């Protein structure tokens, strides 16, 4: 079967074939559309399927399908997951895996870098020290003194769910928050309760606007540990106007490093239940959401102050002129310290190329326009109007319950 | 079966049951969501017009008394005998209504209950489309003090005796393509400017001209006609600040009406039925005049406020958006032409859902489409978890009567 997707500002109309790979299921019915939803232990049995399906796509891919290579490799695997019930996937089909699990990233409007990843294989890794260091690496590689560097560490994987290695953080770079008995937060808000589980555990909070967060890192699914990332290796951009002189006084800084730590990544049925990966912001991700949410540090007030706009009405746009001088800002001061960062028009015109593309070469790519589509200036960015098919393909990026949720405390 | 939508910026989590009353299908699958895609009998009827008289004497509180039965019973024998029926002016009042209450796109809602509804189901001709469509034009503008209103020609029959507004819109720009290379006026109107000419329209080919409507009664070939002139409130475009802005010799109207939708009530059809509210100024700036197929003025503003164009990291179609918006909003307000902002008007369908939940179980929205086109984030719908399904009564899009008419 075929599904075609049009673009209503082109008229270009694309056909979907890969969609018909696609088991997982959505949180979609005939009778509900759930797409504005967020958040819509393994048996041999159903283990062996699943590593099947991901090795015969790996080895299609190396053009081997049907080789003896492929075929002892099934073999070894079968025998592997009867014997043990798990499975080892070689680096080869790791580094593989991890890849296309970033391809498939239908909320990511970064894919055209999907090919370039940097992978750690911290396989090996046995205690939260050992996390700690292989962390540094990684925010010291994909950092590069500001030419950044895609790159995702991967930690062993799930064995009974007992014994799993966490990031207890969201991401591996973030600020505290810290709420006030006036009721007021300081700092990043979204981080509150993060941060309240770290002095809880014995961080000696500096109590300020932009403290870099602790690490807190579970292994073998021990009780997590504190560890401070080094100040040297955290990149951080204070953001000043081109124009605007008093910008720079409003105090704001960021951090040049965005990097996910809190997702599971499925490989050929198996879990990494601690993968943090990184790439390089998009600049919206911080001057929209990150200082502009009414739930983050919603600084659009203070900043329409400073410029004077007309604040009596909402039609005066005064919040959308404040919204856009911060986002000038916010790419502005990246680009002058030379960190890696882009805006939403060049990141969306990128996924347009990048996503038909990948209707010519694989038959489709997946898209959730809610998350595509950023969170200003929507319309005047080419993934607009764009209509995009969503589907679950593995290998895959999946949110995860937080672990302090789950974690069975052994004291 | 019971489903929960949250809010991330309030964390006010609403639960949905209204969904289970969902009839019409969506698009999506268990395994594939369209939620961005655009476009996604005897026996038949009688369902249809149950399912409807249920719910409208659920409605008045008369659910299951003598006169709810004597209606089922009544509607049963018109279909059995007829092949079709009639509704009573307060089931088509409350119909109307509630189509609007469940368009999932719409945005506006909370004014649902407002509607004015224009029985024209006695209509025959073309010119009698053209009195009934000129009265409401004249009645929802108000002297700029806009009025919610739809008006509502008779019913499907056969399907060879349609009535059909031609227009997308009753007010909309002519589009012409010029030997330029280029586009005069509107280019979302190009092949029905075309239409027009061939039946026969003098185009004064500028670049605001109000296009003829083509109102095809009783099935029959569609007739031209001019809205008089003076009914058509429109609105020259100007800013606060930017003296030089009028000078690009903008120009709207201030009514929307959207006249290409098919009402359904309880099984039955209704093809023309335009409908009309007022405007969200992001409709006018950040669409219609922004938008690449449009009239695409984001380069031109840019330049007179010389703005670094050289990259697109600068921001400056951003920066434009925004005063090109301002512009908008400033104008319909100095001209005391009802509008609203994105803003004001996405607070209000916040409040819209909240009461929805609290009073009918849920509010079909679609998350897509209610999101303004600028600002996203800084709105609180997109923040707002929505849950997107068809309830009936509904408005519903439908072929352009050119790719189906034979004449
Ligand atoms: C080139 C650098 C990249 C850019 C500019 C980029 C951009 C983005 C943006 C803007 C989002 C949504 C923003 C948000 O609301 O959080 C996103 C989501 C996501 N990205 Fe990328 N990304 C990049 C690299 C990567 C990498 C290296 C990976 C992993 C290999 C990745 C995997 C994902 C995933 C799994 C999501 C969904 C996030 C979630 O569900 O919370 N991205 N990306
Ligand atoms: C009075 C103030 C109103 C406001 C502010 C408003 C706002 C909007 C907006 C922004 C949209 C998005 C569609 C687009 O952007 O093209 C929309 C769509 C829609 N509205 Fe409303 N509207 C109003 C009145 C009405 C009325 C009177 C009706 C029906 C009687 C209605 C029914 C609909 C329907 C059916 C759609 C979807 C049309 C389509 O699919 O193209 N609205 N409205
Ligand atoms: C509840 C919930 C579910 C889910 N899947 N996800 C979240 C993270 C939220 C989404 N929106 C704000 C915050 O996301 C913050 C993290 N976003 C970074 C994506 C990115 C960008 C560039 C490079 C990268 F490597 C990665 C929360
Ligand atoms: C192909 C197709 C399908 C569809 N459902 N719709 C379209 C009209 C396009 C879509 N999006 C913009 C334009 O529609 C024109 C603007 N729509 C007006 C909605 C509205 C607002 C305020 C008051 C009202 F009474 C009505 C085309
Ligand atoms: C309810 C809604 O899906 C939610 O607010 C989404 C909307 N789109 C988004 N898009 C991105 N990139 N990141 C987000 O956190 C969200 N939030
Ligand atoms: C592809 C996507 O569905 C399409 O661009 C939609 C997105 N949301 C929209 N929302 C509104 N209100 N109006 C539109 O015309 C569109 N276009």
């Amino acid at each position: 079967r075929f599904l075609k997707v049009k673009n209503w500002e082109t008229d270009v109309v694309l056909t979907d074939t890969l969609h018909l790979k696609s088991t997982l299921e959505t949180g979609c019915t005939e009778h509900i559309c759930m797409g504005s939803i967020v958040l819509p232990v393994r048996t041999k049995d159903q283990l062996f399927p699943l590593a099947k399906e991901f090795l015969d796509q790996y080895y299609s891919s190396i053009k081997r399908f049907g080789s003896k290579a492929h075929m002892d490799r099934l073999e070894e695997v079968n025998k592997e997951i009867e014997s043990t019930s798990t499975y080892q996937l070689k680096d080869t089909e790791l580094i593989y895996g991890a890849k296309h699990a970033w391809r498939n990233a239908s909320r990511c409007v970064g894919r055209i870098q999907w090919s370039k990843l940097q992978v750690f294989d911290a396989r090996d890794c046995t205690t939260a020290h050992g996390m700690f260091n292989y962390i540094c690496n990684h925010v010291k590689y994909a950092t590069n003194k500001g030419n950044l560097r895609s790159a995702i560490t991967i930690f062993p994987q799930r064995t009974d769910g007992k014994h799993d290695f966490r990031v207890w953080n969201s991401q591996l770079i973030r600020y505290a928050g810290y709420k006030q008995p006036d009721g007021s937060t300081l700092g990043d808000p979204a981080n509150v309760q993060f941060t309240e589980i770290c002095i809880q555990q014995g961080w000696k909070a500096p109590r300020g606007r932009f403290d870099v967060l602790p690490l807190l890192l579970q292994a073998n699914g021990n009780d997590p540990e504190l560890f401070q990332i080094p100040p040297e290796l955290v990149l951080e951009v204070p953001i000043r106007h081109p124009k605007f002189d008093w910008f720079k006084d409003l105090g704001l800084k960021w951090y040049g490093l965005p990097a996910v730590s809190n997702m599971l990544l499925e490989i050929g049925g198996l879990e990494f239940s601690a993968c943090p990966f990184s790439g390089w912001y998009m600049g919206t991700e911080i001057g929209v959401r990150n200082y502009c949410d009414n739930s983050r540090y919603n600084i659009l007030e203070e900043v329409a102050k400073k410029m004077d706009l007309d604040m009596r009405k909402t039609s005066s746009l005064w919040k959308d002129q404040a919204l856009v001088e911060i986002n000038i800002a916010v790419l502005y001061s990246f680009q002058s310290d030379k960190v890696t960062i882009v805006d939403h028009h060049s990141a969306t015109e990128s996924f347009i190329k990048h996503m038909e593309n990948e209707y010519r070469c694989r038959g489709g790519c997946p898209a959730d326009w809610v998350w595509i589509v950023p969170p200003m200036s929507g319309s005047i960015t080419p993934v607009f109007h764009q209509e995009m098919l969503n589907y679950r393909l593995t290998p895959s990026f999946e949110a995860q319950p937080d672990p302090w949720n789950t974690h069975v405390w052994k004291g």
